[PDB]
């Protein structure tokens, strides 16, 4: 599939790829997402974009998302994941990130949360998460800048890699554990509802993110 419309989507196995140009009215340009595979084991895809204007507004979050059995964060044992990706053009203002949502209501809309957990594998052009940097966190032996921000309904923790990580393998539950244990995250009353990986562009391009593999599961 070739996904160019705002909410063009394709599912295969437990992976759903969404072009997700949720911010397209904030600027001028286009974006198309290509799915290479999407099976029970993993997905491969790419997205090519060019955006101008609205320089402090995100245009899109094209992504692959996992279908999983929703549960309380405190009941999760592991969220193993691998991500391998690259950009052809890094002269851009954008980031590459895991995006997860949690809500007290297990039927909450899946494009937002009571809480959000992001893990930024890269940022370009100095773009930053919502809020402020509140800590340096060491998670599974690796250091992340930890940001916390809120817009009055959604509270968002962003872990940011000091240098880009183009080949990631880890357990996302280590980050929830860290939040639960160190920042009072309410794991025992929050359902994990969404688990995605993709890129959030502000300005630049043409530029293409190639995701050679993304895999995840929730146990
Ligand atoms: O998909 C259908 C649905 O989309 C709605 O729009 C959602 C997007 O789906 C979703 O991906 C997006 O998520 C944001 C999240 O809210 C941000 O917190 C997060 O971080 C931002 C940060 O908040 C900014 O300050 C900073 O500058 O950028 C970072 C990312 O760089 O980013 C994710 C991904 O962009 O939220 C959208 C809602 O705002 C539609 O609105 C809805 O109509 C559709 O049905």
């Amino acid at each position: 599939a070739q996904l160019c419309d705002q909410y063009a989507t394709y599912t295969g196995g437990v992976y759903t790829i969404n072009n997700n140009l949720w911010g397209k009215d904030a600027g001028s340009g286009s974006q198309c997402t290509t799915v290479n595979s999407a099976s029970s084991a993993g997905t491969s895809w790419s997205t090519k974009w060019n955006w101008s204007g609205g320089e402090n507004s995100v245009k899109s979050y094209a992504n692959s998302g996992l279908t999983f059995n929703k549960k309380l964060v405190s009941q999760i044992s592991q969220i193993p994941t691998t991500a391998r990706w690259s950009y052809d053009n890094t002269g851009i203002r954008a980031d590459v990130a895991y995006d997860l949502f949690t809500a007290a209501d297990i039927n909450h809309v899946t494009w937002s949360g009571d809480y959000e957990l992001m893990i930024w594998l890269a940022r370009y052009g100095g773009v930053q998460p919502i809020g402020s940097q509140i800590a340096t966190a060491t998670v599974d032996g690796q250091t992340w800048e930890l940001w916390y921000g809120a817009n009055g309904s959604q509270k968002t923790y962003s872990f940011v890699a000091p240098t880009p990580i183009t080949s990631f393998q880890g357990d996302v539950n280590d980050f929830f554990k860290y939040l639960t244990q160190n920042h009072g995250f309410p794991a025992s009353s929050q359902y994990l509802i969404t688990l995605q990986f993709g890129t959030a562009p502000f300005t630049g391009g043409p530029a293409t993110l190639s995701v050679s593999n993304w895999s995840a599961s929730v146990q």
